[PDB]
């Protein structure tokens, strides 16, 4: 079997159904002890925390659901009624992602899509019947960044307000997209400094607040 898979069987076989806590502790536990894996972690998602509740988002996208840590992680902050989207183009993954909120008791505020984000965004609109995103949390390849920030745009899916979270800006590091957001007046960008997951080596987020066309 995958890391993915043993990440998954560890979940089951120690944490508690129903407890997204658990299985938040149960991932970070093994990817410290174990073996080390692309979870957004504790460090980064403390602050994903605190930007999730500030904004309160009603409707949040996620490129790149890997296990489904931060799924869990967001899922579980959304208020009653609020959901998530998360895309995934690997379907062994988006299955594990969709086992671990399942376990996490986290279905039902979650929708999975299967599939590559440049293909998928364009759907939301009429299949997923989305009109505008709240917030939008970017950890899929850091070269589909700036690519598919420019799709949403075009796919007429930011409003004003609109709050995009980039992880790895640091390491590996976005580059385009960071100078990108950092120098357009349609963006209102701000940096969290913290640590790359399960690691003393410095990571940050991006939080890039669309303005408007
Ligand atoms: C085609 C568009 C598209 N559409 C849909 N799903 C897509 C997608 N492109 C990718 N996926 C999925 O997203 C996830 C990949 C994410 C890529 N993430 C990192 O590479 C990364 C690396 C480090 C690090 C590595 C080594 C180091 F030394 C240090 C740091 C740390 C991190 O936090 C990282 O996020 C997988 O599930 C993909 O199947
Ligand atoms: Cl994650
Ligand atoms: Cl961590
Ligand atoms: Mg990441």
């Amino acid at each position: 079997d995958t890391k993915e898979q043993r990440i998954l069987r560890y979940v089951q076989q120690n944490a508690k159904p129903g407890d997204p806590q658990s299985v938040l502790e149960a991932i970070d536990t093994y990817c410290t002890q174990k073996e080390w894996a692309m979870n957004v972690g504790d460090a980064k998602g403390q602050i994903m925390d605190a930007v999730i509740r500030e904004y309160s988002p009603s409707l949040v996208l996620e490129l790149g659901a890997y296990c489904g840590y931060s799924a869990v992680r967001m899922a579980r902050l959304l208020q009653p009624g609020a959901r998530l989207l998360t895309m995934e183009m690997n379907p062994d993954y988006a299955a594990i992602t969709q086992q671990m909120l399942n376990f996490a008791g986290l279905q039902d505020k979650v929708t999975i899509l299967n599939g590559a984000s440049q293909d998928l965004i364009p759907q939301l609109k009429k299949k997923y019947d989305v009109d505008t995103l709240d917030m939008v949390f970017l950890d899929h390849w850091k070269d589909r960044y700036l690519p598919d920030t420019l799709l949403l745009e075009k796919c007429g899916l930011l409003r004003k307000g609109t709050v995009l979270l980039a992880d790895n800006v640091i390491v590996p590091g976005t580059p385009d997209f960071l100078a990108y957001v950092r120098g357009s007046s349609s963006f209102e960008c701000t940096h969290y400094s913290s640590y790359l997951e399960y690691m003393k080596v410095v990571d940050g987020l991006e939080k890039a607040i669309y303005q408007g066309p």
